[PDB]
């Protein structure tokens, strides 16, 4: 969907989390490069065990039932955050995330 509208959605994550050049990280994980990457493995954070064991691979349908309530689909997580029940938002917000390569630069 739309990149440009998942970047007002993403305004909700920024607070924690960084994307794009230069992104270090923060009470969050970097989210550059996130599709594709097995959880718990960005370097230099200290993750939950729950999120760091999961064994999860984030693809995008399994994001979209964990951002729309991230307790349910990894119980313990630190990320204490209600999640996005919007569809539509869940989409765009895909979108956003996935213009940009694990170095921050975009596709
Ligand atoms: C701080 C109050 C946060 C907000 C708001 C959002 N996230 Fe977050 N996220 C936060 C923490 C502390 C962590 C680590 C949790 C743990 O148990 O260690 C995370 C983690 C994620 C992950 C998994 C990362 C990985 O496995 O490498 C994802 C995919 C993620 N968060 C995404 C995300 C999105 C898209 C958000 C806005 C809708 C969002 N988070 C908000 C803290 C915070």
């Amino acid at each position: 969907q739309d990149a440009a509208s998942g970047e007002q959605v993403f305004k909700q994550c920024l607070v924690c989390h960084s994307i794009g050049p230069g992104a270090k990280n923060k009470v969050g994980p970097v989210l550059n490069g996130l599709f594709g990457r097995h959880s718990g493995t960005i370097e230099g954070f200290a993750y939950s065990d729950a999120n760091k064991n999961s064994g999860i691979t984030w693809t995008e349908e399994v994001f979209r039932e964990y951002i729309r309530d991230p307790k349910a689909k990894i119980p313990g997580t630190k990320m204490i955050f209600a999640g996005v029940k919007d569809e539509q938002k869940v989409s765009d917000l895909i979108a956003y995330i996935k213009q940009f390569n694990a170095d921050g630069s975009k596709k």
